[PDB]
């Protein structure tokens, strides 16, 4: 239950130099492989810098605030070259940039093949992060994994709002449970069914004996719209009552 | 009223393998062409795997969760390739992968340039989604475009929240119609103008011959607050009223 | 405290042609520079189209509404080309694209190096915008950079909603100050605490010669939940409320 970003296609990768294009971020995700046929160049298995010195990167973005649980590097695939070293640097606002444990340089790989994996308690929470080789073999080589919690239920939802009223004297008179329905029209059909939050703004209402007794609940509610029932019981007269509503629509 | 995604630059893309950087994804958009200079090679007008097997895909992914309508599929632009059936793959979560109907081998294309439509009916609902070739001529390779619902006004809202209450004897005394003005100022300054939703969560007033009366509404609402404008009438001692305002900012 | 958007990876880039992918828009960022050796080719320090004419552009896109402060160009850094004007466009609901201020053409580069900035006032509200050239020295070959405003701390909040009642006579008798407190668990735990805004939809109460009292509040919030405390006070006897709460939780 953790999410592969490069492999699902979550993250925009941007290198500070690459040796040329068959080099590029776009052949850098973990275990990447293609064609072994000797004859034909088909790219490197990994990304490989251009310049070799201590500046070069990879910057992986999006606009989501994800919360990174894990990292995972490699060397290249098709010939003796990889990260022996590195840092990591990210952002959440995408302005200011914090260095991960005090510019901590983490120990990487060894060989083309075998996974090294970082583990981040808690995790780093952040728009953006880079990988910043420190030290290699051969060349900058490398090849990557992102690993993120995945999406809760509850996030991105979409919202409408609107107020609803009893306008007239429906409920201003009679004995024992009375209720009237005011069907409501959201201004945008939603795509799925929302929910729908209410909060009373008006009450002009008489007691009974002493007594106050009102309640209203949204019902019925679909894509297009909802019912909210004003109630009231005892012998209450109700003139008048008003509601806002808050109608939210999930995993859309 | 589709949204074109690759024509908009709204996913990330990613080929399982290219037979080089120069027969890339980049180069798939539907209907891509570029320079009919025979003398100087500027890539395929088509994405070209690497490796020829049942096991090639393109990845298309983002972090919203986007409703596809349709897709549509092309060969090659410039020398006869083209796939000739797909499967389909997606994803919600990240996680969890799903056959598109129950791994249905889609009939795709013929020739270098003839579009071939597939209808989704219902949306596919996915974060990413996967184009795996399964049969070709000559290679795997194609050009294609995904397309989407829009974004609706009301989704991705902005929110602030706080409490307002009157906080003293204004309201607590005299005839007829008596208002108090409390001026409310957004912890941050919005954008744009948004909604202010309000509901009560304390009541401290007199029956007025046993009828209650009291009402709050948000008016005045600007970029940096509101007012709440507290309300009684007839003859309606208000010690005290206290709402909660959620004020939301849109399609910014 | 604009954020710069390709160097921090936020957008999704497409180019019209490519001179190849030596010469693609992943060597488009602004101040780009890579081996200065002169012996082995690792690509422009430039996009470079294919088609040299009037109709060439890069999209760059993503699914958020961004708002754009400014842009900057730069043309070849490794050889003598560079755009001398361009247009603009953009599109906020990737349907319908709009010209940048009625088509105006802007004055742009006259050399490889030089950083010509143009800013937006008010700024372009877009999901995807697109730079046209309309004329070049040599070749249409640049190096940019968007500038966006930082996203508010207010913005994409998370949200779970339900109702809370007392639901039995505990605050249906006695004198002064009675409160009692029902725990609300939240159907999923949040990754960081929330708020909780609360608004009255029931009340079932007696007066106190004539004053009504009564009052909710959420305290005691945490990510798993939180406690509504429902009040009253003088010698009020209140049989039920009813409360709909929203729980919000930011920078998430
Ligand atoms: C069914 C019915 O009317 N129930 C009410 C109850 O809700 C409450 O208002 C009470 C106050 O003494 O009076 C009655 O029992
Ligand atoms: C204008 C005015 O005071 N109107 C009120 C009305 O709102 C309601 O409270 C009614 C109850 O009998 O008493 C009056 O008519
Ligand atoms: C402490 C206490 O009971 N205060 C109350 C106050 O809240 C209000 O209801 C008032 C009405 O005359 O009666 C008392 O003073
Ligand atoms: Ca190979
Ligand atoms: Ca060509
Ligand atoms: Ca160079
Ligand atoms: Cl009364
Ligand atoms: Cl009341």
């Amino acid at each position: 239950g953790s999410v592969s970003c490069l492999a699902n296609a979550l993250l925009n990768l941007r290198s500070s130099t690459d040796y040329n294009a068959d080099h590029g971020v776009k052949n850098s995700i973990l275990n990447f492989s293609n064609s072994k046929d000797a004859s034909r160049f088909d790219g490197s298995e990994s990304w490989s810098s251009s310049v070799l010195d201590k500046n070069q990167f990879i910057v992986a973005g999006s606009d989501s605030v994800k919360h990174f649980v894990a990292i995972s590097t490699q060397g290249r695939g098709d010939h003796d070259q990889w990260v022996t070293s590195y840092k990591l640097r990210y952002t959440l606002d995408n302005v200011n940039w914090v260095e991960y444990n005090n510019g901590e340089i983490i120990n990487a790989n060894k060989d083309r093949n075998s996974i090294v994996t970082i583990n981040f308690n808690p995790p780093i929470k952040a728009r953006s992060i880079a990988i910043h080789p420190q030290t290699y073999n051969n060349h900058i080589s490398l090849r990557w994994e992102l690993y993120a919690l995945p999406v809760k239920s509850y996030s991105n939802p979409s919202v409408q709002v609107g107020e609803v009223s009893i306008g007239d004297r429906s409920l201003n008179s009679g004995t024992g449970s009375r209720t009237i329905v005011r069907h409501v029209k959201f201004p945008v059909e939603f795509l799925s069914v929302p929910i729908v939050s209410i909060g009373c703004k008006k009450v002009d209402a008489h007691t009974d004996n002493g007594q106050m007794r009102w309640e209203g609940k949204s019902e019925n509610i679909t894509t297009k719209g909802f019912d909210l029932t004003f109630i009231t019981w005892g012998n209450n007269a109700v003139y008048d009552l008003t509601f806002d509503y808050v109608a939210v629509e999930f995993n859309n």
